[PDB]
């Protein structure tokens, strides 16, 4: 039941408790710029690494800037992507600030392709929501995500509090299996990201509750120890 | 007791139950072109990729075409060759000549040198059996690889129907562990490989009976996902 | 419990009975020019590739020297060296002037980045103590070790035993969980090294307890077949 995400650089896998459970919805929500798409890509970059398939929905990045930012973090998946082992499905309408608003949320919901690989990203699930044009709403995209997760795939979202009501979002916490919550804090010089896991349902193992990383060029995730 | 295969492009494993256990003979039979040689490339790259060691032995291909046919799959094996992981044994006499006539059987069960690898493949073992000139005859051969997969070794051979009598090939189907039989079929005008698993004598979990595949460049096998989630 | 080191080209993971023990501290004694660090080098690349952490320190060869070394072995290691997934300590001083003096042992004590990683390699420890200047003794570097090695991570040193009195050397080895001994020995006229286990703690399985091999172009440790299959 523990999808592995282990990499030789760092020991994310031990902070976790081993691995991520299988049948995991991951909600990772914070503001801007407090680490959630670098996380997102740390994993994607782990279970790619141990054999697993990805597929990684992006409302902010083409494919192009994509393959930039993880050769950035040295967290490289060009052949994954050549081999189909990574499904890239950059969201134009919402990368190009045009923005309009769609059926996301039906898409997202009825496009067989993504569910097919074992892992399944929306970074930002909380854009598709928040400029979402239907009467699909948040509780049936989170009983959707339950079903898929209820056939052993994991979903990892991000979510932006800022960009939807307080309603919703308490919806989506609810709905998660594994909580985290990220923001930027400053000790001596330094800005760091705080990535705490308010919630842990199916905890493999103990983990740490906090955890503390930076974001370095040509590594990707630095986790501070202790 | 598993044999890991796993790649993160298709799902393979899961669909022969979690991975090959050790000690099988696995034996894939079906016509030319029906897919054989793909598939013993697929799970060959599997094996490497997962730390496994393995000899191909070919009758078909020299170093060259099968580096070119490996890259074209993209499942290059460069490094592989380099370090002896992958020992690859070209049967020239065959390759040069289809119907040219030896000792093959004798060569293939005295080269120590091919089973210090973890898994050993022989495509083809049905040309080698039709073009051997000795006494050594099939139970032989079946008694051979029995002995050395009780070693937990793992053995795969291909066979093309067209090239043995019946009497043979019902002898090889009953020595495999696991059976697979190949083909070709035609759906919506697409022409597809179907791999049928036969028999798989320690299944190690669940499977799929019947594997639909196309050869996909840079790919390899796409499998088809049977169900839709 | 148990640390993997499987690499495809060889098997030395079966000869060590499935891989390192968490928690070990391998001593490697035996004289210049028996294979010491070529073995390091081994198990670094094993443990790196199974998705360990390394720290490398070398008491002999620059990073450049080390990334062409690795590189002459197909151990290459260049992505590890810029992910830091391999920490690689070159000690100048001694690297520069073979007999320079120094708070080695300090160094090597208090600085805690080292010891960040699963597994930490010195290669030499003996010439670190030899050319010590301090208080510090071996006890104490051994309890500090122990102390290292209780977290679950693996410490993994070199001895040259002309370079330390027999009393130090017998403090080590009593202090190892797993000690291998090795030199050089000719047979067909032929060079060979033996790495002998002279004693392994928490053992995880049936062992070999010697392993001959020969250090090859592109392959680096190559392990000569205890038995033919």
């Amino acid at each position: 039941e523990l999808a592995r995400i282990d990499l030789s650089r760092d020991d994310l896998d031990k902070r976790i408790g081993g691995g991520i459970p299988h049948g995991s919805l991951i909600i990772i929500e914070g503001e801007e710029s407090t680490g959630k798409s670098v996380l997102c890509q740390r994993l994607a970059y782990g279970f790619l690494q141990n054999r697993y398939s990805v597929t990684y929905v992006s409302t902010q990045l083409t494919t192009l800037e994509f393959i930039k930012q993880m050769n950035s973090l040295n967290y490289s998946i060009n052949k994954k992507l050549l081999s189909g082992a990574l499904l890239y499905i950059p969201v134009y309408p919402l990368i190009a600030d045009n923005k309009k608003k769609d059926g996301f949320l039906k898409k997202v919901m009825e496009t067989r392709a993504f569910y097919e690989k074992d892992v399944i990203i929306f970074d930002s699930i909380s854009a598709l929501i928040a400029n979402d044009a239907s009467e699909v709403n948040v509780d049936d995209l989170m009983a959707f995500f339950k079903r898929i997760t209820a056939l052993k795939k994991i979903i990892i979202c991000t979510v932006n509090p800022k960009e939807l009501p307080e309603s919703v979002l308490t919806i989506i916490r609810t709905s998660a299996t594994m909580l985290i919550r990220t923001e930027l804090f400053t000790f001596g010089g330094d800005l760091k990201n705080l990535a705490k896991i308010l919630k842990y349902n199916m905890a493999p193992g103990s983990y740490q509750k906090n955890i503390v990383f930076r974001v370095e060029p040509k590594i990707g995730i630095a986790v501070e120890i202790a």
